């Protein structure tokens, strides 16, 4: 046999860096920000593999593989902040951090996949992230963060508790157990979360219709962001948790429907 | 292209005709009309007469419960278009009406913008309107005609006075309180400029090269501040330099419609 192999030109698995929790492999993913990138990859039907990184190791892994910090000063007033998601794409040798920069890279590098963040979305999506921070993220924080924290592996649980209580504990009542304890405090915070999702639903129905996605019939990155936060809540709380089952009935079922979309990527 | 003038309902202030307009919300519609090059005449309505004027001409209320819980809320701007016999309230609904009725004018609110512009109005509310309120409202109030001054002061102090120090004079008095609030306002404009520069470039309008209704909204708020404070006021002169001159450039655009 004078036969030898010729190289394949199939797209190689992108290296996707994700934060595990204390579960077996198939239920290990949970994080809302890394879910943005995982959903972008699967929507584009790009191949990937997951490398698990615990919270206290993220900076050293990022420096090892050449990922830039995602911002400067979220925890330390004068120090860069390294976060996941990160991808290293061996097809090009490029490492990218921050889910928006990853989305742009994937649009640019794989133009035959469905585009997620065209230039005409960039400013309005930036507006959305700031509106979302105030009307969803901050009301959701006292729910998602205390639920996820004890699910983490011990090294991540300690880091996550210390940094998140360190950041927002003082305006949520102290330690996580006092942020939304079952009873009137949780109920008051729950009403605020429900009100935020209804305000966001109101954005989507502003024209008196019920478009499925912000642009109309076509999904884009900002739908993926909303879907990533919802998938995180569902994965952390559990699909039969009564509080998740309430969310499924919020705003005419709009968030159930979006979850069904992104789950079927 | 020969039409009758559109009737534009606007709120005066205590000045002669050519300087009577000032309001940020009615400026949204005035700018939309001028951008589309549609002829209009202005009918002046003082704040306490807006409801009865709206009911007389058939204008819908623009919100429900903003002043008292179970009570429709009427506001200006309103247009009545005699070319169709239609009266329209709320500047977003007026912009949609003008887009659809005059399709050969530049579209300002296409369907693909509607959700993102609604997002923007809420982000703008927190980022710009709230820090702007203690400056614009106390500056505008004494410029109003007496019947509007009393109404404006009573309604705006009743709604925001408790969280701002009570009477308007306590909202941003010259001294450290005004300094703190003025820095907060500049911080909000920088956040809004950061939206426009989010991709690392410096697009002139939210969508890129093409202006849309949400640029008109920001320009309407800027023109209101400039008209109220005065074009030589040292606080307005600072706004012209904020964020590398972005807001002075936008003002130049909308003034040039
Ligand atoms: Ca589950």
């Amino acid at each position: 046999s004078g036969l030898v192999p010729r190289g394949s030109h199939m797209i190689q698995q992108i290296h996707f860096y994700d934060i595990p929790r204390n579960r077996d492999e198939d239920d290990r993913t949970w994080n809302p920000n890394t879910s943005k990138t995982r959903l972008t990859l699967t929507y584009k039907r790009l191949p990937y593999k997951t490398i698990w990184v615990e919270y206290p190791d993220i900076e050293r892994v990022c420096k090892e593989i050449g990922a830039e910090p995602s911002a400067f000063g979220l925890l330390k007033e004068g120090k860069p902040y390294y976060s996941l998601p990160v991808i290293h794409d061996p097809n090009t040798g490029t490492t990218i951090s921050d889910s928006i920069r990853i989305a742009r890279y994937l649009d640019k590098t794989y133009p035959d996949t469905p585009a997620v963040i065209p230039a005409e979305l960039e400013a309005f999506h930036a507006v959305f992230e700031d509106a979302f921070w105030d009307t969803i993220f901050m009301p959701l924080f006292p729910f998602l963060v205390p639920a996820a924290c004890p699910q983490l592996n011990p090294r991540s649980e300690a880091y996550f508790r210390e940094t998140r209580e360190g950041k927002f504990g003082s305006i949520l009542g102290g330690k996580m157990e006092n942020w939304a304890p079952t009873g009137p405090v949780r109920d008051d915070r729950w009403k605020a979360l429900q009100a935020g999702f209804t305000k966001m639903a109101g954005w989507l129905s502003a024209d008196g219709q019920e478009r499925p996605f912000f642009m109309g019939e076509k999904l884009c990155y900002t739908d993926i962001v909303v879907g990533a936060w919802l998938i995180s809540v569902k994965k952390v709380f559990g699909s039969d948790h009564p509080e998740w089952l309430q969310v499924e009935k919020w705003d005419g079922g709009r968030w159930s429907r979006l979850v069904q979309v992104v789950e079927n990527f």
